[PDB]
């Protein structure tokens, strides 16, 4: 079952929260870290927001203590494995044994081809080296675009607005959030960056570039001082790919963690896995996730009497006044609004229905009914939707009663 | 890796495939395969074409003498799979012990939820018993009604044309044949049956039926003596979902035909596996996938040194006077035709390129052409697409030139 020694390659969250789980339940035996980037393992949310704005990278450390005696090989690239001698091949040439090996190399920036010989500055946002230069972009009254709708560049959007940075934005889709967010919460945010001064345009695709203009397809131009690529990730599972693991952008599991090569184990953005509400395989790329699925498989592993990864997906993405929160799913056959969906100091929540059952929730600046919706949302509760929608309905008291 | 004994669940081609290659491959260890249907094992083409204008099921049965001493369980239901015990527990109340689990439980057809609680003969067309329920309403002027577009329905469309039975088609898609066909090929097909005189509805979906007669979603009514369903299958995947392996209508399993389980592999239609020509995962439904992937995860069973599998994907269909073969891609950024298209005497051959490499081919009526487009296809070949398109060019001399 779990043989010793353990090998983690990447060092990220879902890593950290594994090593750490796996000392906690009473591994004692060796575990080794391979981390391609050189920097004391840190948490990436800040990177869009306070690191991006107040620079100090020693705010956002993950803490290791929960880990000790783990060897953590920062600066090194796991280049290869082979599963038949169960060993590791390193960048710097050295080999690693392992008992068993888990996967937790998470996901990297898709790349625009269409600006892939382009002579601007044109970033994507993952690492602290990425925060660190378009950090040093963020000039007030510069020209910054960003390319593609999800949370990443919203965040990054909001951070850059209050800096004094004009925000052009660019979306193929036609509207923002458009994977796991409610239409009702998608327009909502559209609302709120263009009243912040964000330029937003719809259903436009970047086409090229040409000495410091973007160029679109509707024929259009866009000047930008610099561009900021957030089209999405790719699963960074070549290694696994490579050593004849079942892949499609991302290293399908199950819910104990086991890839289809017996003693290796995958957990955090670089999988694919079941979304127990759609009842799919998706990749999931939430904190929430990386860090509890890693300590799942990590409890299972000592103790195989514990239940598989369980948890239903949810995150938060806070964009300027906006502190958004969502769970679950982002449609069913019903949508009952709690509270006004106004600009005005904004708060509201979203609960999503299916047949009665509640299979998803937004709350907007309303973090103390997010909870109890989270729980009632595991358990697949049917509650009065009169009262769901009834204001003066306590949620926590539902979770309860 | 292969440990002894060896259990197969499922008794299809995959299965017979699979336990045959075993053999042959020199594995002389037990081998026990259980059935569900009671029937000696059997081959499913006929049972839309020879079998269902003939009925004489002695002449479909798959040859099981290239597997010698196994025990086949026939009209048994495997209920569940214990993979820490490694037992098989079966629905006449014995458990079978396994060293190596192999799951070829195919897929079995998809009902249409608005037939649920009809009161006219409904029946889809998957097992021998489907097939002699059916055959024995294949009255000539009788009227039949296909819903899907799929080739199952169509080459039962063809035998019942050529028994005298009027038969109406439903297609919820603007074209027959929407997966993996050109759309060159799909056009060309309606027009065929259209000639032979199928009533054929695109765009239509069934929305329930009253009392012998079927009702659709433009507000219109057909009347039929009969309606055969084929929409589609859904993997039988029942028994690894229980047990805890990675699923989603199919079993994921790599090219040596794992799963997530240990000691557990799958093949056949209830496998999801990589397309190496579109490098996603895919459940493939074809026959020679069945028997292929079967062959190969024997072969490397027995022999870790063989390869994984790695055949294109390709079928044929024989829809009365049109005999189909399709191999690869059903598009990429080019097609080229060789032949013209026609309903006199119809004989033509599709080539489809992308960046000048053969990703995909079609044969109607051209049988000689299509052995050698598949070495084409498997090394990616780019030939000069003046010579592809240029009758005069022999394409076997190709293959080799
Ligand atoms: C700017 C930004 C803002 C975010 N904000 C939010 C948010 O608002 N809400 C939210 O829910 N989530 C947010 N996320 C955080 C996010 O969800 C987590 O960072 C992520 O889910 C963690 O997953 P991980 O540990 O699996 O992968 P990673 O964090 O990508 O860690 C994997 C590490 O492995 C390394 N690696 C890859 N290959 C190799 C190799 N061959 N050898 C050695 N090392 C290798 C990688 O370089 C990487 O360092 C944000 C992310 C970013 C970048
Ligand atoms: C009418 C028809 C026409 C066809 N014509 C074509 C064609 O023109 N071209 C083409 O390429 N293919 C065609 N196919 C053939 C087809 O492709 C093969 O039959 C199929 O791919 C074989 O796959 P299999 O062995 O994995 O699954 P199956 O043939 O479905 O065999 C699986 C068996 O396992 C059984 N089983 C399931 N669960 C259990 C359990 N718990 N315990 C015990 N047994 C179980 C099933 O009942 C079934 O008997 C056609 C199929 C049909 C039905």
């Amino acid at each position: 079952a779990l043989k010793a020694p353990v090998v983690v390659l990447g060092a990220g969250l879902a890593s950290v929260s594994f090593v750490a789980e796996l000392r906690q339940a009473g591994y004692q035996g060796l575990i080794t870290v391979v981390g391609d980037e050189a920097e004391r393992p840190y948490d990436r949310p800040p990177l869009s927001k306070d690191f991006m704005a107040h620079g100090d990278a020693e705010k956002i450390r993950l803490d290791c203590k929960r880990a000790p005696e783990v060897e953590w090989l920062l600066g090194v690239t796991a280049q290869s494995f082979d599963p038949q001698a169960h060993t590791v091949a390193l960048s710097d040439g050295r080999t690693l044994p392992y008992g068993t090996l888990v996967l937790a190399t998470g996901a990297a920036p898709r790349a625009l081809p269409t600006l892939q010989g382009a002579t601007m500055p044109v970033h994507t946002l993952r690492t602290l080296e990425d925060a660190r230069r378009i950090q040093a972009g963020l000039r007030p009254q510069s020209r910054l675009l960003i390319v593609g709708g999800g949370v990443i560049g919203l965040e990054l959007a909001a951070t850059a607005r209050t800096a004094g940075v004009h925000v052009s934005l660019v979306c193929t889709g036609p509207r923002l959030m458009s994977r796991a967010a409610p239409a009702t919460l998608a327009d909502f945010v559209a609302r709120y960056h263009a009243a912040q001064g964000v330029d937003l345009r719809f259903e436009r695709s970047v086409t090229g570039s040409v000495d410091g203009v973007v160029l679109l397809d509707d024929g259009t131009r866009i000047a930008a001082d610099m561009v900021v690529v957030g089209i999405g990730v790719l699963a960074n599972d070549a290694l696994a790919r490579a050593a004849g693991l079942a892949c499609d952008d991302g290293i399908f599991v199950d819910a104990y963690g086991r890839t289809t090569c017996p003693d290796v184990y995958a957990l955090g953005d670089v999988t694919r896995q079941r979304n127990p509400l759609s009842g799919r395989f998706e990749r999931i790329e939430t904190w929430s996730n990386a860090q509890n699925q890693g300590i799942a498989v990590a409890r299972h592993l000592v103790d195989p009497t514990a239940p598989g990864y369980a948890e239903l997906p949810w995150y938060w993405s806070d964009q300027g006044a906006l502190r958004i929160q969502v769970a679950g799913l982002a449609s069913g056959d019903e949508e009952i609004v709690r509270g006004e969906v106004s600009l005005d100091a904004p708060k509201f929540t979203l609960i999503e229905l299916q047949k009665g059952r509640i299979v998803g929730a937004t709350c907007v600046n309303n973090a103390r009914d997010f909870a109890p919706l989270r729980r009632l949302l595991a358990v697949g509760a049917k509650p009065d939707r009169a009262a769901l929608a009834d204001p003066a309905t306590d949620l926590r008291k539902l979770a309860a009663a």
